[PDB]
């Protein structure tokens, strides 16, 4: 069932959250960045 959230595009330590084509990676309320980790 899994494709896009078997790697985790993220760098620190966020979660996948993939539709249809609307992927971001959840972390902390103060990382930024375009995959959360910043």
């Amino acid at each position: 069932d899994v494709n896009e959230c078997i790697s985790n595009p993220c760098q620190n330590d966020a979660t996948c959250l993939d539709q249809i084509g609307e992927f971001q990676c959840i972390c902390m309320p103060g990382y930024e960045g375009v995959y959360c980790e910043i």
